[PDB]
């Protein structure tokens, strides 16, 4: 299937027009899992920065990238072969930027799950990295205004989630196949609202759009987990590199939502002939926010912190950050947050 790709103006007001467009963002998704939204010279500028700040990186020795990990936050780097997705080994180098907190902070210094500082490579690295969230956030926001209104509610729905936002980013290499092992990362569901991606020219990112009767796990509850789901079950639809765009697909939080008329997107990534760079942004709420549902009135909530922490302690069972989540019985913060 071949993509539809938007221009996203700089603000939304609510006018008319920006109803239009979010009911066609909206059923954008829910003809095809995602859709395209054109970058402008500063978005693909500061994309390309990020892109060449993290084939730099990687090429440091790995005694010097295993060195950038916290056992306060999950921020920092994963090994190619460390994540596990449905137990079994992904394949990416990874670089992690979460919110990026001093150990001076209060919500640190109380010993929140997931809390803690960005251990960077370089300054030079944070720079480029957080320039280019700072610039995906900003679509974010205006992406979560256009849903809103293509659903016809209150403008600020979903960014009233979204104040000091969850945000966080995956900084991606995918090494080169081999003759036997093409998995880059397992068919999985992303976590939040919203995830904007971009990627090299190289190709890799698959994803599965809604299928008419086919029954999707709500991978925020414990026996409904979206890992491995579909992975080789038709339909899979290429996502073909392509300039000047960043891709946009719902994660977990906006399926519960909205009770599924959006569906969090399962994706996959296959290892090419030639390794292969790729950044994903999570547009998130606040680790505080609870989710609720807009169209029934049920009591069923998802806390979004408890979410993420349940998820990256899955993802990373053996991580110093889980060790010490364990030990110092930081979920009993999430029960407390409740
Ligand atoms: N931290 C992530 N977003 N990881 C994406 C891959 C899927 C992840 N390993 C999982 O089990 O859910
Ligand atoms: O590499 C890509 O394009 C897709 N990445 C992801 O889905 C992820 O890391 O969660
Ligand atoms: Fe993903």
């Amino acid at each position: 299937t071949n993509l539809q790709t938007f221009e996203l103006p700089t603000e939304v007001t609510g006018c008319a027009a920006d109803i239009s467009l979010g009911r066609a963002l909206i059923q954008a998704w829910q003809k095809d899992g995602i859709f395209q939204i054109k970058t402008d010279s500063e978005q693909d500028r500061k994309t390309q920065e990020a892109m060449a700040a993290s084939k730099q990186f990687c090429k440091e020795p790995l005694t010097f990238k295993s060195s950038c990990v916290s056992d306060l936050t999950y921020s920092g780097y994963v090994a190619s072969g460390e994540e596990v997705t449905a137990g079994k080994p992904d394949f990416p180098e990874i670089f992690t930027v979460c919110k990026d907190l001093s150990v001076g902070d209060q919500r640190v210094k109380a010993g929140w799950p997931c809390h803690g500082p960005v251990p960077w490579p370089n300054n030079t690295y944070q720079k480029s990295m957080k320039t280019f969230m700072e610039e995906l956030g900003l679509a974010g926001e205006r992406l979560l205004k256009l849903t809103a209104l293509g659903f016809e509610l209150p403008i600020n729905t979903f960014t009233d989630l979204t104040r000091d936002g969850w945000h966080h980013m995956r900084v991606l290499r995918f090494p080169p196949q081999t003759s036997t092992l093409s998995r880059g990362i397992g068919a999985h569901t992303d976590y939040g609202l919203l995830v904007i991606a971009a990627q090299d020219d190289v190709g890799g990112l698959y994803i599965r759009p809604p299928v008419e009767g086919e029954k999707r796990n709500r991978n925020w509850l414990p026996g409904e987990s979206s890992a491995g789901m579909f992975e080789h079950d038709e339909p899979w639809t290429f996502v073909t590199p392509t300039p000047g765009v960043w891709t946009v697909f719902p994660g977990d939080i906006l399926q519960f939502m909205t009770g599924g008329q959006l569906l969090s997107t399962p994706h996959k990534v296959k290892l090419n002939t030639r390794e292969r760079f790729a950044c994903a942004y999570f547009h998130e709420p606040n680790f505080e926010a609870s989710a609720y549902p807009l169209f029934e009135s049920a009591n069923e909530r998802i806390h979004y912190g408890e979410h993420f922490t349940n998820m990256f302690m899955r993802c990373y069972p053996d991580r110093i950050t889980t060790q010490r989540i364990n030990k110092e019985n930081r979920l009993a913060h999430l029960e407390d947050l409740k």
